[PDB]
């Protein structure tokens, strides 16, 4: 068994991973480009430059459903670790509404407003923060 939060920077490109109750899980490569606005999404982008530096850029996505608690959970552990990866990278939040011009650029049609999850995808539930009242 093996970290996955170290395990992020293992290949350039661009890699997408679903957060949950810091858990992470893979977007399923069968979509690519769902997206379910309630929990939070976290995306690296190494660059090339001339032929040998890089440079990690974070985008986190954040369906503007999904609480703070977790929504800055991502931006932390994202963050911290790119820091971990790189030592600065690029920082890049897209609250659903005002993303950048590289996130839309590399994500078209990489916009699938899904209400849903993961495990609670069998009850078909959306528990609301009333949860904790």
């Amino acid at each position: 068994e093996h970290p996955e939060f170290l395990k992020a920077g293992k290949e350039p490109g661009l890699q997408i991973w679903r957060v949950e109750k810091f858990d992470l899980v893979p977007v399923p490569t069968n979509l690519y480009g769902d997206f379910f606005t309630g929990d939070a999404y976290v995306i690296l982008k190494t660059v090339q430059l001339r032929n040998g530096n890089l440079q990690y850029d974070l985008h986190y996505w954040l369906g503007n459903e999904c609480s703070q608690d977790e929504s800055g959970a991502a931006a932390i552990f994202t963050v911290q670790l790119d820091d971990y990866l790189n030592g600065r990278a690029v920082q890049h939040r897209e609250v659903q509404g005002f993303e950048s011009a590289t996130f839309l650029g590399y994500f078209k049609s990489g916009l699938k407003y899904k209400k849903g999850g993961v495990a609670s995808g069998f009850k078909h539930v959306v528990p609301n923060e009333v949860v904790v009242q």
